[PDB]
């Protein structure tokens, strides 16, 4: 196609099922490399079912965007504030708890965007600071929240199967 140009798009229920996919897609991608897939399958078979998504498209405090490649989806994203964050960081904070390229579009900018909505979209929300969790062995992704001047402020067990993940917790103020 000739649309060189990503766009943005809010889920509704009508993505469900686009929504599970990319959602396990990306999250096995990212993990595999150095965790199992018996692990990786126990926190899909739970965070990822499609009542739980649905549930989760249904809340108000939270928001899933897709991002499209020339009218082909590309990655994902989640953000909660309110009571809707994972942590209580009260309600001055703004979470990413999801962010995820597909393989084919990566290292073409695509997750800079989605960060960069993700950032534009805490500002109008009038939020003091945007946080997420960084799995301590993804260091790409930590150099990639780097750049935007996140910083790591603290930790933040993750269980996957039987297997204690360690997540950085790492912030940007304004």
């Amino acid at each position: 196609g000739h649309m060189m140009e990503l766009s943005i798009k809010r889920c509704d229920i009508n993505d469900l099922d686009q929504l599970v996919d990319i959602a396990i897609e990306t999250f096995v991608d990212t993990f595999l490399p150095n965790n199992k897939q018996k692990d990786i399958d126990q926190y899909v078979i739970n965070a990822f079912k499609s009542s739980k998504l649905m549930d989760e498209l249904h809340n108000p405090e939270s928001q899933f965007f897709f991002i499209y490649s020339d009218e082909e989806l590309a990655g994902y994203l989640k953000v909660n504030v309110g009571t809707a964050q994972t942590e209580d960081m009260g309600p001055d904070s703004f979470e990413v708890q999801r962010i995820y390229v597909r393989q084919k579009f990566k290292r073409t900018g695509v997750g800079t965007e989605l960060m960069t909505r993700a950032i534009q979209l805490a500002k109008r929300a009038k939020k003091k600071q945007v946080w997420l969790g960084v799995w301590e062995k993804n260091v790409n992704a930590q150099k990639f929240y780097e750049k935007f001047g996140f910083i790591k402020t603290g930790s933040h067990k993750f269980l996957m199967g039987s297997t204690p993940n360690h997540d950085w917790i790492m912030t940007k103020q304004l």
